[PDB]
Parts: C-alpha cells; sequence; structure tokens
RNA sequence: CGAGAGGUACUUUUCUUUUCUUUCUUCUUCGG
C-alpha cells in the first residue's frame, strides 16, 4: 500500500472551509465550545469602512 | 423553515433668581 492512501488530505480542508464559513475558530484553553466573533465580512460601501475592519482588535 | 453576524433605534431630559456679606477702630445698663 501507498503512502497516499491513509493520509486524509481533505480532512483539513474541510474543517478550514467550515470554519472560515461558520465562523466558529477553535478554543485557545478547550476542545469544544467554539467561539464565534474571530473572522468577519468586509464592507464594500466605502473604501474607510474596509480599512477600519482590517484595524480592529477584539 | 430554524441558527450566526452587522445595522436603524433613549436627544440635554432637569442647572437654578444672573442682584447672597467687608463703608472699617468704637459709649453696657442701674444705686451708693
Amino acid at each position: 500500500k501507498p503512502i497516499e492512501h491513509y493520509l486524509d488530505a481533505s480532512v483539513i480542508t474541510n474543517g478550514l472551509s467550515r470554519a472560515f464559513s461558520t465562523g466558529a475558530w477553535s478554543h485557545p484553553f478547550r476542545k469544544m465550545e467554539r467561539v464565534s466573533g474571530v473572522v468577519a465580512n468586509l464592507g464594500r460601501a466605502n473604501p474607510l469602512q474596509t480599512l477600519i475592519d482590517l484595524r480592529r482588535t477584539r
């Protein structure tokens, strides 16, 4: 059996896409209870909103 | 059809005369 059969390559991509879509990021001092409010959508009404959206600290 | 996000939305809402004192150092009252 080759080495490219047991290593699932999609289990990282399907986890990262779900974490980027749902916003539920991993807790720094836990395993379950994923926090919400890490990623956000950009506003495209004026270039000032997307400038202050890249300049936030929560 | 349910969840997650951001947004509109409580604005002053109770301060009282605004004329308040600095021209000061001024007889204690009764009877022996």
